[PDB]
């Protein structure tokens, strides 16, 4: 029978305030205006050597920020004289972020010299017995309209579909379609959006690498997998996200090349000659974004943080901010010419030389409330388990077990035993904050004991009511 | 404003295209004609008020970056002046210096500065008499995306596709530029004509004039 | 003594057994925490909020 | 297979009943006096994925 | 039981790929890099079942 337990010990996760105290001191914080000068259809390097000439930097790609935070105890105040640290530590809380923009109304955009094409099916302009032969064309498009922003304080893993070890249901071979396999790692700085085929590796899934724009054969394209991170009980990798996504279909095309796989061909009557063969089943709809306004906008506007996701409330951990952002809206595509010589009265195009560059644009003002972490025994054996590097950062030290024993054989000292042997951990590890390239922003030394004289601060003060001059009105009437 | 150029810079159509072409011949520019995108704002201050704009930069010989790929374009903040053209939806920059062919775009915006207002000095400012008061209703819109005529200059590593048979294996231009469109009128869409109390302003200002 | 039971499937389904998944978790699930910001009042919530655009 | 989202994706859902399962306490439950019988009271439809058509 | 139907052609995934003959041979033909398209369809169900009598 049956005739439950009913089931114990889980044990479930408890939030971190209600053995935490955000405290009335604050401090802010800001940067200085973010500015990048990138390109965006294939990396512009110099073209004698491997290092940047302009970097590729597109509105279509995840611009990922590690942000760094000193320990606010290792960045000490005179004014903690309540406080103790034998039975508190300190903890930043980021309580706000406004995060500044205002580069040139300006779209993201890319194309492909040699996209994959033969005839428009959307309506067909010809009817063919088969499809072409080495018949690709000069057409550009974007994605798609992404907006998002996620504010974390470890990394957050994005999916996308890998290729995959051969199956009996699809493999990697000739006539064969590859499996997409699906292999989850983190948002690197620069990593593409989607396309509009998705999140996927398109570096070794598409063979001839001539179907897409040359900057997503290049990438891996990732959608951030917030399915598997809000099942992270402590959601510690995001605690934050939002976004705004759409995109279009403009016209579907149709591949010059077409299936070596089985398509059934019983299943519907066959005239002569071309009804009697099948020449397209290689469709494609060609993505594009949309009409884009800019009075909405999710960035100028500042997000007031406290009992975030998880069962993290918001506390830094680590004293570490993780901050994804796409915005196309502002991402300035530059067109222009510069003559590498000008010896000519009438126009040729051999002389002036085009020239094109894209601006990215990001400003990050903060205000930050210094909050601590009341301790004691239960709450630190509930701190290792999470992580026990925060205790070790602070040091309050091991800790014995474990532990363990050993029985080999020895001397001593060995000689003879496995023998010797030496286990090297790894040591070196490859370390998770350098696990992939992040846009480090430094505020160690951009802190502030003025917290109202910012544009941020003026919002501070009208959030706790009213305060200051002035609000509105405004504006307003009629 | 109906505005254009008979030698606006035009290679080929590249929005849903029709024919392929390599690098470019020699003369191609054609008679367009274009409306710029729909942008209203308004600006109420009692100092005159800061614009940025990409100027001209760095020069060519403090880079690597050659003559014909341009001097950088770095982000060069001054004054709003009567008589200033504005944002293009190519971003707001310089098109004296920064248009050596000086026939790409229509005839106005092919000389002059273009800015737009560079909101993050003048309300991050402590004393905000740069303005205290402004609106705005914007949009844009790709009317079609069309290619530059002009080679080149650019750095396209080409071991990045698989070449193709002689046409497929050449490199196409890649000097994309999107036409922007601000069609549909609506007068709905007025941020004028009204009347906007100010009692107390949206700055730090409250409004009230010095040097009147 | 056949045939047949069943009759339910009789017809083509994307088979779901579910007879085995059953807890009593609300606050590992994100599907928890949710249903506690309706019901429980509990969650325990913001979330977050104020302000997000 | 053929796997397309404009073709009806019909789950069977085949679930037990309470009686079948568990009892955490008899305090007032006897097979006599009442029988058990399962109320799904919230669901969640996932379907966060990357765009296609 | 519980039957749920779902339609959703929104996001669902339609991905592009091929399958190389060679890469040596620099044509583009219908039987050297023979182009395919897949989808892949992501849904998850979650439960919370409030006993009853």
């Amino acid at each position: 029978a049956t005739v439950y337990l009913p089931p114990v010990p889980v044990s479930k996760v408890v939030s971190t305030d209600e053995y935490v105290a955000r405290t009335n001191i604050y401090y802010h914080a800001g940067t200085s205006r973010l500015l990048a000068v990138g390109h965006p259809y294939f990396p512009i390097k110099k073209p004698n050597n491997n290092k940047i000439l302009v970097p590729k930097v597109s509105g279509l790609q995840y611009r990922v920020f590690r942000i760094h935070l000193p320990d606010p105890n290792k960045f000490g105040f005179p004014d903690t004289s309540f406080y103790n640290p034998d039975t508190q530590r300190l903890v930043w809380a980021c309580v706000g972020v406004e995060v500044g923009r205002g580069q040139p109304l300006g779209v993201g955009i890319s194309g492909h010299p040699l996209l994959n094409k033969l005839d428009d099916t959307e309506n067909a302009s010809a009817y063919a017995a088969n499809a072409g032969v080495d018949n690709r064309e000069c057409i550009s498009m974007d994605y798609k309209q992404t907006q998002l922003c996620l504010i974390g304080c470890k990394p957050p893993i994005g999916e996308h579909w890998g290729k995959g070890s051969p199956c009996t249901q699809v493999a990697v071979q000739p006539g064969d379609c590859p499996p997409l396999e699906l292999i989850n790692t983190v948002i690197q700085d620069g990593d593409m959006v989607d396309t509009g085929f998705g999140a996927m590796d398109f570096t070794t899934l598409q063979a001839n690498k001539s179907e897409v724009p040359l900057d997503i054969c290049t990438s891996i394209c990732k959608y951030p997998d917030y399915i598997k991170m809000v099942s992270e009980p402590y959601g510690d990798s995001l605690f934050f996200y939002l976004r705004r996504e759409q995109m279009f279909v403009r016209h579907l095309f149709n591949r010059a090349g077409t299936v070596g796989e089985n398509v059934p061909d019983d299943l519907y009557i066959k005239g002569s000659g071309s009804t009697a063969n099948l020449a397209s089943s290689n469709y494609f709809p060609t993505p594009s974004g949309s009409m884009v306004t800019s009075d909405a906008q999710i960035f100028n506007k500042p997000y007031w943080l406290q009992r975030a996701q998880g069962h993290n409330n918001g506390i830094c951990w680590g004293n570490q901010l993780f901050v994804t952002v796409v915005d196309t809206t502002r991402s300035t595509n530059m067109s222009l010419c510069a003559a590498i010589s000008t010896s000519e009265t009438t126009y040729k195009n051999t002389n002036f030389k085009e020239y094109l560059r894209h601006g990215e644009e990001y400003d990050l003002q903060f205000i930050f409330q210094l909050c601590k972490i009341t301790l004691t025994a239960d709450v630190m054996t509930y701190i290792h388990s999470m992580n026990s590097t925060i205790l070790e950062d602070w040091n309050f030290g091991l800790q014995p077990p474990p532990g363990g024993t050993l029985e080999d054989t020895y001397r001593f000292v060995t000689s003879q035993a496995i023998a010797c042997q030496k286990h090297t951990p790894p040591a070196p590890k490859e370390d998770p904050l350098k696990k992939y390239t992040f846009w480090e922003v430094n505020l160690k030394e951009k802190f502030s004991a003025d917290l109202d004289q910012f544009p941020l601060g003026r919002k501070f003060l009208l959030q706790l009511g009213l305060k200051a001059k002035p609000k509105f009105t405004l504006g307003k009437r009629k």
